[PDB]
């Protein structure tokens, strides 16, 4: 089945990468709501926040979500896409949601902050769980997660 | 590990397609020996054949096989690669060999050294060369599956990237 697949998780969990790798395996399209926002508005999140604050950033993010959602597409979402209940509902409704979970220690170690990742997870862990259909060990290699997800979700390859 | 992985099997078995997906999944370089040969000589098979026939192309193919067999590389090989003993000895003694198996029917459906009905040729090719694929192969996998599944299977049976 071809419902949109939303990858959620905190900063450092490998959403874009795994998201892009899963899309390839399934023959889907791939879109990252942070990247889309940047390359369509011209603005960074610091640009958006400085001009309209976190509330205007959050609104714009919700709008991106609705804009990019479509079948045969994997969507990587920003880390705080799960703060707004309306966003959490939209994802379970339109598609299937996958949470890439990694403990703060390991989220911190990913740098291509451990106290900040710890507090992000105190706030959001529960929202990640609430919104997810499937939860997968994000500390594996991307290819391995793609494989595990095709098995768990029962998705055929391209 | 890091030793060259050789993809073998007959025309239509997916060596290039599956090889690139495997490379990509491992973060490894991919090479195809037919493409390597093209670019380092400038001659298409046809140019080579014209001058030195098929025995010539085989000679240059053997050479290329030895040129491209390096670490963290997935090497896709031409069909005929396994006819020579030297090529078989080389591959097992420098890397790990994967045989992408598929039935002749299926190899002929993929159409999208010729002779007669595609299907009948491929049947005969496979009937004689199957012992050769099996001999050289370390691992054998069902190439009728889609590429990303073949990759997943191969990563589990080969214990990669582990
Ligand atoms: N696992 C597969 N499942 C379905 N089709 C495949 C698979 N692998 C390859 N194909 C298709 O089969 C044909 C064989 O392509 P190719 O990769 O060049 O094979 P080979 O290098 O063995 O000649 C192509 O049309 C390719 O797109
Ligand atoms: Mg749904
Ligand atoms: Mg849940
Ligand atoms: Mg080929
Ligand atoms: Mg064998």
């Amino acid at each position: 089945m071809t419902e949109p697949i939303f990858m959620v998780g905190a900063r450092g969990c490998g959403k874009t990468t795994v998201g892009r790798e899963l899309a390839r395996a399934l023959g889907y399209e791939f879109v990252d709501t942070d990247i889309f926002m940047q390359h369509t508005s011209g603005m960074t999140v610091a640009d958006v926040v400085a001009a309209e604050g976190w509330p205007g950033f959050r609104r714009r993010e919700s709008e991106a979500l609705q804009a990019v959602a479509t079948p045969n597409r994997v969507v990587a979402t920003g880390g705080g896409m799960v703060l707004l209940e309306q966003n959490r509902q939209f994802m379970r409704a339109h598609g299937t949601v996958v949470y890439l979970f990694a403990p703060a220690e390991e989220l911190a170690l990913r740098l291509q902050i451990a106290e900040e990742m710890e507090a992000v997870l105190r706030e959001r862990e529960a929202l990640y769980q609430d919104v997810a259909h499937y939860v997968v060990d994000a500390t594996q290699p991307p290819a391995a997660i793609v494989c595990e997800l095709m098995q768990t979700m029962r998705l055929p390859a391209a």
